[PDB]
């Protein structure tokens, strides 16, 4: 038996996951933290690198190869004037649609068959509570990889059938796609019940337990520790904990006020009301709150009284804290708020810093991490399938496609001049 | 047994950590050192420190060396007026951005699997509310380093594959790389409790102590000292510690009164309500805060009464407060506020002289600082990965590329003329 | 929500059917386990304005009579 300080099943820690989530407060300032725990951001960015590491591979070859096949399949190219100008585009938009429609259907296959673990909407949580996540490590039989690596192929058949061209490229990353699906599907974020994280104090190498069996976790913000055996935290929630608990005690005591001087004179020694008409109404509502007096027994010592009637203003110190929690949210990570001119808050998107702080932890823990890259912040608010042709647009693959039309416009136009 | 004036362990200090991270005193300012103690711009500010360190070394050789592969490698520039000044920028850029997400791809994952430290939050508080750090030089077997010195190989492999040339920058700056990685993991931020930091009385040569064991300590700022032995500082926190600590007697004393006169009148001689209707929650105020009355004996001096019934306004020296954080914190660090136009408090973020202040101190006790440069502001609030970019336009990689280009375009000018 | 095994079920009047999940809710030592969904974020708020309203109502049809004496 060793003594070990605690950090979980306690009031002041158990008592956030209720908060945050608005069991006991809430105000204007939640819906914040709702924006933050948005789980589609996470597909967003991860399709976005796994078609960056996709896409740039093979743009310097396959293209004038590919264009050898489509020079037989389109009868055309009589006149260099009006002919060839015109149907270059039209070919090369053509083939990228079709390529970013194959692999476009792939991903939201392999993604919506089982990406919607909804587990980034509780690791937000715990990043910004605790300072740190427990997550377990879910682990099963090898068949459960031969069914992903059987379902990747009828995955791949929607974009054989689309396109020839664009199974190439996926016959040739199915290691990195299966790679991920497996990472993808291996770690959850651990909900289950009478988890219990702590610290050791003898040696600082805190660690997580679930059920008996230790665990692994992670650590992203360790709290400070001092002869205070309650350690504090430097998370950034904790830093308006106090608020909130000021907030919900003035609303508790408003409401146990207002509920208690609702009779209209004081002397010392369902919604059925609203459907019947005020003569029943007059009859309930008298028998229905009793008047009733108040006394104790004092011989010679007699009663002189006083009376006060008010109730706490909450609006005040309500516009108070949600500016508190909208200052807060906006600096530990730097929302942005994009509106129209004279426009309020029409939209509040994840930035730059944002993403650096939360979504690249997440898949450095994921061990995704070594191929991937960070989105761009207007691409993220882009569709789910518009995002692609972005992104190759980013890529030198359309690059090099500039590269194709000056070589048969100057191949022609020495057949010409 | 020596006499020494001390200075962690006592309630002026003891509660500094607690008002700073708010376990006490809290308004809209405290988010503003949330905006301070943000750990990124350590790695962005160090990552591109070598960078700068990396790019400016080969540049004037290795780009005429590097042009004859890719000239063999794409067959083209057959005229010289639409192949040459279209086939070279798309090169420079192709050559820039290969190199690029290489030496992105190597410094992230060197700085994600180990430059989680998170001391730098802590580092910023101690520098800001003592004056000084401090800090604890751990120091382990030189298995470690060959344990290193293995894993910077495998991760400039993922830098190998991408691009060949980028891995002949890193063979030869791969001392730099372990020499910032080993002094990465070599000293912490001393985050271990039961530790004490004092002033020598008789010989000025303050020292730090951890668990018995004298250590190593870094000092910033120095508090004067006179012949009241507890000494007064000059720390930018302890000019408003008394304020927020009115402003916290101010919130208990209105929690604490507010409290007091609950019930509606006076004589002298856990949502368990709203989900309840209101017939037994009329039932259940009445019963739940009890009726008292108040009484002292005096025979033949009787009462004569008087009444008060006042809150004491918190929102005007919260406003106060709160202004005085603000203008507080942009005095002593110049901190920016880049809004747009009728815009107010988008974001917050470091400007020149505060990473002067903040962060090559920093640096400096760390010992990576002869070979690094301090980071532009607006270069801090852009990205993870196209901060490298901007890195290697100021320095003369891509100008030397200017002048190769005009070189091969002068050269085939005097080709054609 | 089947507790040792958190495989949670739907069933229709004694037989198991189909169900999907999109937003699972957290689950603790309170037997009753806590909803990360978005109208559960303000449900106590839409409380406490129904109960504002109803003894709003209660109170002004309390207080009707011009005159109040007592005995």
């Amino acid at each position: 038996d060793e003594a070990v300080i605690d950090i979980f099943p306690t009031g002041q820690t158990m008592s956030f996951l209720r908060l945050l989530h608005g069991f006991l407060g809430t105000c204007r300032g939640q819906s914040m933290h709702q924006v933050l725990r948005d789980p589609c951001v996470l597909r967003k960015q991860l399709l976005y690198g796994v078609c960056k590491t996709l896409f740039d591979t093979i743009t310097v070859r396959r293209v004038a190869e590919e264009w050898k096949l489509h020079a037989a399949l389109f009868p055309y190219r009589a006149l260099d004037e009006e002919d060839l100008e015109q149907y270059l585009l039209v070919w090369s938009a053509s083939l990228r649609q079709s390529v970013q429609t194959g692999v476009l259907g792939a991903l939201r296959d392999i993604l919506y068959q089982y990406a919607d673990n909804d587990d980034y909407g509780l690791y937000v949580d715990w990043c910004v509570t605790v300072g740190l996540v427990p997550l377990l490590d879910v682990k099963t039989k090898p068949s459960e990889a031969a069914e992903r690596a059987q379902f990747v192929r009828a995955a791949v058949q929607r974009a054989t059938e689309t396109h020839p061209l664009a199974q190439d490229l996926l016959q040739a990353n199915l290691a990195l796609l299966l790679q991920v699906a497996e990472r993808l599907g291996a770690v959850r974020v651990a909900n289950a019940p009478e988890v219990r994280v702590f610290k050791k104090v003898r040696s600082e190498r805190l660690e997580a337990q679930l059920r008996g069996k230790h665990i692994r976790l992670y650590v992203a913000a360790e709290p400070l520790a001092y002869e205070r055996d309650k350690l504090l935290f430097t998370t950034p929630v904790a830093h308006l904990h106090e608020e909130i608990l000021r907030y919900d005690g003035l609303c508790r005591h408003q409401k146990i006020c207002q509920l208690l001087n609702t009779f209209p004179v004081k002397v010392v020694t369902d919604a059925e009301l609203y459907h019947l008409p005020v003569l029943e109404a007059v009859r309930k509502a008298r028998d229905a709150a009793p008047f009733r007096p108040l006394a104790v027994e004092d011989n010679r010592l007699v009663a002189n009284s006083f009376f006060s009637q008010f109730v706490p203003g909450t609006e005040s110190l309500e516009r108070f804290l949600t500016q508190l929690w909208e200052n807060e949210y906006f600096r530990t990570f730097r929302l942005r708020r994009l509106v129209t001119h004279q426009g309020a808050e029409e939209a509040i998107v994840y930035s730059n810093y944002t993403v650096e702080r939360v979504t690249l932890p997440y898949l450095c823990h994921i061990l995704a991490l070594g191929t991937l890259d960070p989105v761009p912040e207007a691409y993220l608010q882009l569709s789910f399938g518009e995002i692609v042709a972005a992104a190759y647009d980013d890529s030198k693959f359309c690059r090099y496609v500039e590269l194709i039309c000056s070589r048969e416009k100057a191949r022609r136009r020495q057949m010409s001049r």
